[PDB]
């Protein structure tokens, strides 16, 4: 046994077609896990993640699912266990962002956000509990906006992640009967190819700055004076899902480089 | 002007057909508000609340709504403003409880709980923002289970209220443009005619105790050695919706008599 490593373990990672999830999938592979690369949309993109994990010396398979549809979450987990024999780790990076003043939020937008961010993640945890081996790991995605950062016109999303924080604390109670720990990660400002399209929403008069100015401002929000990156989230997920992370259970870790 | 009083104000209170909401409606009437007694089911029950408010010297009307249906929330608020001329205060006591291990939670049960506790309350806040007079008040209902109390087999409900806590913090930002404050109350153990049917869920081996034993145990959870009552919640709501409560804004107040 090599400490911190996941040799002999099997991990499922959702949201592997965007920056953070892709980095989490590759990192769990690098640590020695075989990986089910779950994704929502681009099969070519997901297969690039599979290829990267194989190149590192670990096995991976891409399995698609619409995480809004609970029957598809059931099938995803069944197929994961059928392919690799068992499953030890489930990480959800599933979610969508949303902005708008309360006054303008529609039924459709509420449902768009909660169906994935909150309901989808709840049922990913349910199916992970049902399928996981004893002593496994579940990690869901919250946000620094749930509790630690207050963004005007971001009530819907912030609440979708506030629910996740409460879920994980109580899931840890129920999941203890299979010795499964349950935690959430709550990233701050993380730079990906989608960051620049929404970064104006997170600062007053955001549109009056250039994208580069907004990224620099985001960097200066951490006392370390750098941006957060997908690898920062992956690094913490890797610890939580290791043997050495066991005593962190039922918690939400805000990953913002000290900004809050 | 009498300090603490709501003379000349108009308040809408949802969930007026159960213990806490009924007590909040009567109390706002006692403080001088005219009250829209909104309720989900029994018209005879709601009219008893109306009658009690009238007997106290304040006007009231019962207006029914299915708070799960956003078009009905819209109509409720339109009708409130049409009847009394304006609306200053909106208090939601809308919600349902739910219990069960994560492993057994169904799609239907998830939707039953979130549609009212989280989605319904979100849109009560939206319609209150849209209809309220400048300087008004919105109060939603969270729970001590959101953050302050961890009950096994209560993940769904706990998360439905964790979302509300995040909502109110951000709603306070958006609603400030009409000088409306937004807060939540998070009651603990509150005795009503429905308490005894669920009190076993809240203590280990709950069913092995009598209802009276369970109520006494609940009482001893507060260092004051009494149960919480609907009037305790009403008292705090009355402060939050008064002029003197203005500087409490964007907050969730846990009302458990010091148990946490
Ligand atoms: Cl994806
Ligand atoms: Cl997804
Ligand atoms: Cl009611
Ligand atoms: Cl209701």
């Amino acid at each position: 046994y090599i400490p911190g490593r996941l040799d002999g373990k099997v991990a499922l990672v959702t949201g592997s077609g965007r920056g953070i999830g892709a980095a989490v999938a590759v990192h769990l592979g690098r640590l020695g896990a075989k990986v089910v690369v779950n994704y929502a949309n681009s099969t070519k993109d997901a297969e690039k993640v599979v290829s990267e994990i194989k190149a590192l010396g670990s096995d991976a398979i891409a399995i698609k699912a619409d995480i809004r549809q609970v029957p598809e979450i059931v099938k995803l987990f069944d197929q994961a266990v059928a392919h690799f024999g068992h499953l030890d780790i489930a990480v959800s990076n599933s979610g969508v962002v949303s902005f708008g003043h309360l006054k303008d939020v529609t039924e459709e937008e509420f449902d768009r956000v909660f169906s994935l961010n909150t309901r989808g993640q709840f049922f990913v945890a349910r199916e992970a509990y049902r399928h996981l081996t004893e002593g496994g790991r579940i990690v869901l995605t919250s946000s620094n906006t749930s509790k630690d950062f207050s963004v005007p016109k971001h009530s819907l999303y912030s609440g979708s992640k506030g629910a996740v924080d409460s879920f994980v604390r109580i899931f840890s109670k129920d999941c203890g009967d299979k010795k499964i720990t349950v935690n959430a990660v709550a990233p701050g400002g993380t730079v990906t190819d989608m960051f620049h399209e929404v970064s104006h929403h997170y600062i007053p008069n955001g549109t009056s700055y250039t994208a580069e100015q907004r990224q620099q401002m985001a960097a200066h929000a951490s006392p370390l004076h750098r941006n957060g990156w997908p690898q920062d989230v992956a690094n913490v997920v890797g610890f939580l899902v290791s043997k050495e992370g066991e005593w962190v259970n039922g918690k939400v870790l805000t990953l913002d480089g000290g900004a809050a």
